[PDB]
């Protein structure tokens, strides 16, 4: 089971849909990618992508945006964004919450490099000479 | 399965046993670490010593150098020094064979660290020095 | 099935509601037969009704309209009303809510215009003019 | 089942196959894609093959135009050709029939391109904005119109 | 497989070589006796063309009379299959068509026979190599 | 079975195995493609490889060789090399093996170049069908 904060995922969307300001303190901690389930980096997307147009980002508003993406019903519709806010008495805390998703997926993909790294010692690079190998792994490794 | 050569091994050792010339070539990039099977790299390392002290490696001489260690029966005796030399191709080859041993031991040694690797990112999950400790086992 | 945006209609209604603001973004977006719910259709009108004379449309004078109508118990009372007025989740934000609204009513034009196109295939130039005009009068 | 008359394309390809003047008859009314059966646009689009070309379209040339293009047992053979043949006198009903065809062609097009647009309705702004999800709703009736 | 063919074609172009004397000029630019898949056909093909060299009418009659006195006139199904022949062709004044379809099958037909030969060369065993481009050039 | 000489396929790696001089004789005899058996095309392709860069090409180094392709459990392992080597006393006669390998190669490629002439005058549809077929027996003359 990989590095993950499931509940600090939650409280970070959570704490989205209720502040603007909350957004704006979680883009600097996050990207996509960041999130371990993909229900919630769904949700991330959905709320910077009408954030970046600058529209509100509510409950409602959404859960039309997943739904013009045909994401809604995947991730469980307009009752899980009703579930993601309850999570969370205001969205003070995002940030915080935020450096615990970000730290939690550096430790994630630290695990994929090394799982990849060893994927790299038995199976090598289609064919390339271990010289090449090396500097795809130590790349690997450089890339989280 | 863990990445090695068994008769690139055995031939780098034959090679080494037949020939001091070939020694010398092998000494330039191998370590008896780089060695999978025990047996070998303890063959490997009483050659060295020999070689280091100006006393020719041979069949016979390692047999001694190795029942001086009380390594002999370890190795598989006079017997398996013999397979040694029956087994490399050629001993004026034995710096191609051992580049393939040396590239086996780089591949390990990626399992070996991308193991460790996967360890620090569970013990971190328990985060700073657990990145770094995992850049330094992999550039390594 | 229908396109609609059930959430989106109630948040619609409790931001008009709750600011006579919203009333005005809402009115440059929406006609009442953008509403899927014929309840959200009346107390939309209702609502409109009051704002045109220049009275107050709040959940208590908005009731009292819907109940002279002989509308109230049809639209769900006034715990319905109280519904509508707890799920906006801003006021100020009408004006997308209503965007919502109208873009679902402009695909679920689209599902009926293309609905009624097949069903004048099936039945007999008479045929081809009217199903013509049907879809790009959505 | 889509608006069709099954009659009518056979009258249609028996009379082209009696007459070249039935054959430009035809052509007047009717477009590639109006025949509902597979094995009748086949034949009917192996005898338009022959006749750009200033070929003859009996039986023998449109088997063998078929047969080049492996349909000729898709449809039954040069025996199905007679057939056809034998559903008509003589090729004088020929733009008649094509009418026919036609206008089953217009009501199937309408058919196929209503439940396209409902299609569309149903799974909305996928991609989009809606108006291009309505854009590609018109541009179906405009193939039709 | 079935070796390519039309038989209706070739059919027809008797037919209307039967029927017409213009349709033999025609077919003569396009054919030779052994395009025909049926030996019968190869048959009647010769004597129309046999009558045609000497300035002689070429019909039903006439050419039953050449094959009769070349002892074929049974073996290629009497004056019976010559009528097939002549109610066969749709319109003897496209006999030209018919045969660019029986030289385009017996084409295919060649190919067929030529890429089989091949194949039983690379099976016996340079002088293969030369026997097998002979036989695909001159197809 | 099509035109092959599997124990002439033996012969010929054999002595390439065993004699960097027998590399020459051979590669003047054989192209890409002529081994029947996939595993001995490996093999061949393997040892110029090493040739190529002038590496020795031995039992131990092309089998490295084939394992950095991924293609040593393919041909056997290591024990095949050994096999295909006590397949011929010396290197003497390898130019002999490749020139029957490729006599061999030269046969399939005209059986496989006549059964696609056969598929193409079935499939129709015809002066560039023709063409077709003939640059087929172009390729292998």
């Amino acid at each position: 089971q990989p590095p993950q904060d499931l509940a600090a995922e939650q409280s970070v969307l959570g704490g989205m849909l209720l502040s603007k300001d909350a957004i704006a303190d979680v883009l600097e901690r996050l990207r996509p990618g960041d999130f371990y389930r993909p229900a919630h980096q769904n949700v991330y997307d959905a709320i910077l992508d009408l954030y970046g147009r600058g529209e509100p980002a509510d409950a409602v508003t959404v859960a039309a945006e997943l739904d013009r993406r045909g994401l809604l019903r995947r991730i469980g519709g307009a009752p899980y964004l009703h579930t993601l806010i309850s999570t969370v008495p205001t969205a003070a805390n995002a940030g915080y919450y935020a450096s615990i998703v970000a730290e939690k997926a550096l430790l994630r993909r630290l695990v994929e490099a090394g799982t990849r790294v060893v994927q790299y010692g038995y199976a090598g690079a289609e064919g390339a000479d271990v010289a090449e190998v090396v500097d795809r792994a130590q790349a690997e490794i450089y890339d989280v």
